[PDB]
């Protein structure tokens, strides 16, 4: 859907920005600094699930750019593995949110966070 | 969810960028330059529906910035009316996509486009 590689870069950065907000906004709830409203968390995680599928299609062949390391393309099986793992952790977060349990949510939120750090260490320029 | 107004601005611009891609990518299908796959369009419109709810929460009190005109805040009833109209047009697009009819899709896609132009003329800096 991108007329130029620059557009793919803008798209994935924008998707990632939105994901960061939707993930990050739950941190005070997970730490107990803000109240836990099960229906609010369920809705937000549903948004996060939608968003979390979107960036990966914008790292297609020939969309080198931004802070993406070339390793994303020269090691494509491994990158696909990492995004698929991350999306699996999101499914677990969605399951915790649907169940309405704050202990399961905290655990699942940590797994998501570690999936994020893992990928960045490997595939994002510092 | 925004620590500063700048973050609200970044968020809404990113959401709007994603919406533009998800809307814009259907233009060749609506014009018949690309093939119509009903299930592909249904899925994309589902993404668009999710995205199209997201920017409005980031134009809250005290998030002046970017290319937003101050009129968004000094005429808040009217702006809310415009985003709610736009989201109603998206519901119509979703209905057309679920029905799998290319004539209904074209009509609905035009209504969305006009809702977009209307809002921009009033509320976005040129
Ligand atoms: C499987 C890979 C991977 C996962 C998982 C991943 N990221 Fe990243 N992220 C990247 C890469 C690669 C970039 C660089 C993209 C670019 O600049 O083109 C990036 C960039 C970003 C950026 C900067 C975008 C910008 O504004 O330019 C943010 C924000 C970010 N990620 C947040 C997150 C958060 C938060 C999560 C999970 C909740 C996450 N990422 C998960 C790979 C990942
Ligand atoms: C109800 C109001 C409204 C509607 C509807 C609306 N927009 Fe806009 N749009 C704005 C405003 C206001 C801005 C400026 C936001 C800012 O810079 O803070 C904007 C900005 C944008 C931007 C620039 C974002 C950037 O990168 O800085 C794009 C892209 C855009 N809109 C696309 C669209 C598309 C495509 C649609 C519908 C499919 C649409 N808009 C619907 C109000 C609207």
């Amino acid at each position: 859907q991108f007329a130029k590689p620059e557009d793919a870069v803008k798209y994935r950065q924008s998707a990632l920005t939105l994901m960061a907000s939707h993930f990050g906004r739950m941190t005070p709830v997970v730490k107990g600094q803000a109240p836990y409203d099960a229906a609010q968390i369920k809705a937000n995680v549903e948004v996060l699930k939608t968003l979390s599928a979107l960036p990966w299609a914008a790292f297609g062949p020939g969309t080198e750019g931004g802070d993406a390391r070339p390793e994303i393309w020269s090691d494509a099986a491994s990158f696909k593995q990492k995004q698929q793992a991350f999306q699996d952790n999101i499914v677990k977060l969605s399951a915790a949110a649907d169940a309405g349990d704050l202990d399961k949510l905290r655990a699942a939120f940590g797994d998501v966070g570690a999936s994020c750090k893992a990928c960045h260490d490997a595939y994002r320029k510092k």
